[PDB]
C-alpha cells in the first residue's frame, strides 16, 4: 500500500512533532482580518488584470507549461531563477496603480511574515535576520478543475496534485518560506493541502496537512533540504504567496550592470561608434569578456524576452534596464568582432599567440549552441499555442543580411573555422 496522515489520524500529530518539528502552521484565526482582505484583494485585482501567467519551462530536455500560473513580486531589480527560467521582480515599495497597491499589500504581507518567521527561528534555537529577510514573494494560481486530467500522487496516495514533490530551489542555504493559502471556495479531496515527504524516503508515511482560507505555513531551517513538499488539489482555485529568500548572488540589475561595466574596461571608452578597440588581449582578460558577453545575453536578454509581453502587462520597471543591457551587449559584440579581426591579423606570432583561441574557443560555442537552443523553444510548436500577448520572443535578433549588427547571429562557420585555425 502508499499512507499518509491527516488531523483525522492520532498519529499525525506526534508525527508532525518528532519527524516535521520545523514546519509551523499558523491559523486564519492567527492573522489580521484586516490584512486578510487586502491580500485577499490584491490576489483578486491582480489575477483580474491577467498578471498571473502560466511559463514554459524547459525542465529536463523537454518543453512544459506550467499548470499553476504565477507571478514574481519583490525587490527592485532582483531576479529568481525557477525550473530554468528566471523571474523578473514586478518591484514592492522598499524604501498601473491598482497593481502598484497589490504589491504594497505584499510587502506589508512580507513583513509581517518576516517577524512571526523570526520569532519561530527562536523559540525553535531556543544566522536568523537574514535567514527570515524575504527578499520575494511568488505568487500562484491554479484551477477552476481547467485541467483535464490531473496527476496522482504516486507514493501515498494522497490523490491529485497541482505541483509535484519538489524541493524549492535557489534560496539561500538554511533559510525560511513562509506561505499564505488563500482558497477561495483519507484526505478530503474537495479541500487543498500541502503535502510533506522526508527525502528519498517512501515509507516513511507522509503528511498532507489541510489548507484552508488564510492559513499560513512556514518551512524553517534545512526542513526544505531535508524534506519534499507537494501542494495536493482542491475542488475550487486557490492563490499563495510564497515568500523567500533567493539567492541573488549572481541575480539583480547591479551585479549584471558592474560585470558589463567590468568587461568594458577593456575598450578605450572616449566615444560610442563602431571603431571598437581594446586594452589588452591577454587572454585571461578576453575569457573574461567574452564570459560576461554571454552572461548578459543568455541569463538576463534572451531569459527576459522569453517572457515577452509579460511586464509590460504588469510594470514599465524593467524596460529602461535591459533596453540599457541590450546595448551594453551590442558594444560586447563589437569586442567579440575585435576580437576575431586581431586573431585574422597579418602581424602578431599568429603561431605561440594563438592562446587567444584557448582563452575563447568554450565561451563562443557555448555562445553557439545557447543559441540554437533559445531559438528553437521561441519557435517550437507548443510555443504559438500561447497568446499573441505571451508568446516568447526571440531577442535580440538580426538576419545574416541585417548591416547595423558587426558580426552573425552564426549558425557556427566561425567557430568552425576557429577550429581550423
Ligand atoms: N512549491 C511550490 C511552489 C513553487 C516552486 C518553487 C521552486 O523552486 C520549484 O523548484 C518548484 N517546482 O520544482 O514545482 C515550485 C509554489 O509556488 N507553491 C507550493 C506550495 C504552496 O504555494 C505554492
Ligand atoms: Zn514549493
Amino acid at each position: 500500500r502508499g499512507s499518509h496522515m491527516t488531523p483525522k489520524d492520532d498519529e499525525f500529530y506526534q508525527q508532525w512533532q518528532l519527524k516535521y518539528p520545523k514546519l509551523i502552521l499558523r491559523e486564519a484565526s492567527s492573522v489580521s482580518e484586516e490584512l486578510h482582505k487586502e491580500v485577499q484583494e490584491a490576489f483578486l485585482t491582480l489575477h483580474k488584470h491577467g498578471c498571473l501567467f502560466r511559463d514554459l519551462v524547459r525542465i529536463q530536455g523537454k518543453d512544459l507549461l506550467t499548470p499553476v500560473s504565477r507571478i514574481l513580486i519583490g525587490n527592485p531589480g532582483c531576479t529568481y531563477k525557477y525550473l530554468n527560467t528566471r523571474l523578473f521582480t514586478v518591484p514592492w515599495p522598499v524604501k498601473e496603480a491598482e497593481i502598484a497597491a497589490a504589491c504594497e499589500t505584499f510587502l506589508k504581507l512580507n513583513d509581517y511574515l518576516q517577524i512571526e518567521t523570526i520569532q519561530a527561528l527562536e523559540e525553535l534555537a531556543a544566522d536568523i535576520k537574514s535567514r527570515a529577510a524575504y527578499n520575494v514573494t511568488l505568487l500562484n494560481f491554479m484551477d477552476p478543475q481547467k485541467m483535464p486530467y490531473l496527476k496522482e500522487e504516486p507514493y501515498f496516495g494522497m490523490g491529485k496534485m497541482a505541483v509535484s514533490w519538489h524541493h524549492d530551489e535557489n534560496l539561500v542555504d538554511r533559510s525560511a518560506v513562509a506561505v499564505y493559502s488563500y482558497s477561495c471556495e483519507g484526505r478530503d479531496p474537495d479541500i487543498w493541502h500541502v503535502g510533506f515527504k522526508i527525502s528519498w524516503d517512501i515509507e516513511t508515511p507522509g503528511l498532507a496537512i489541510p489548507l484552508h482560507q488564510g492559513d499560513c505555513y512556514f518551512m524553517l531551517d534545512d526542513l526544505n533540504a531535508t524534506h519534499q513538499h507537494c501542494v495536493l488539489a482542491g475542488s475550487q482555485p486557490r492563490f499563495s504567496s510564497t515568500h523567500r529568500v533567493a539567492e541573488c548572488s549572481t541575480g539583480t540589475l547591479d551585479y549584471i550592470l558592474q560585470r558589463c561595466q567590468l568587461a568594458l574596461q577593456n575598450v578605450c571608452d572616449d566615444v560610442d561608434n563602431d571603431d571598437v578597440s581594446l586594452k589588452s588581449f591577454e587572454p585571461a582578460v578576453l575569457k573574461q569578456g567574452e564570459e560576461i558577453h554571454n552572461e548578459v545575453e543568455f541569463e538576463w536578454l534572451r531569459q527576459f524576452w522569453f517572457q515577452g509581453n509579460r511586464y509590460r502587462k504588469c510594470t514599465d520597471w524593467w524596460c529602461q534596464p535591459m533596453a540599457q543591457l541590450e546595448a551594453l551587449w551590442k558594444k560586447m559584440e563589437g569586442v567579440t568582432n575585435a576580437v576575431l579581426h586581431e586573431v585574422k591579423r597579418e602581424g602578431l606570432p599568429v603561431e605561440q599567440r594563438n592562446e587567444i583561441l584557448t582563452a575563447i574557443l568554450a565561451s563562443l560555442t557555448a555562445r553557439q549552441n545557447l543559441r540554437r537552443e533559445w531559438h528553437a523553444r521561441c519557435q517550437s510548436r507548443i510555443a504559438r499555442t500561447l497568446p499573441a500577448d505571451q508568446k516568447p520572443e526571440c531577442r535580440p535578433y538580426w538576419e545574416k543580411d541585417d548591416a547595423s549588427m558587426p558580426l552573425p547571429f552564426d549558425l557556427t562557420d566561425i567557430v568552425s573555422e576557429l577550429r581550423g585555425q
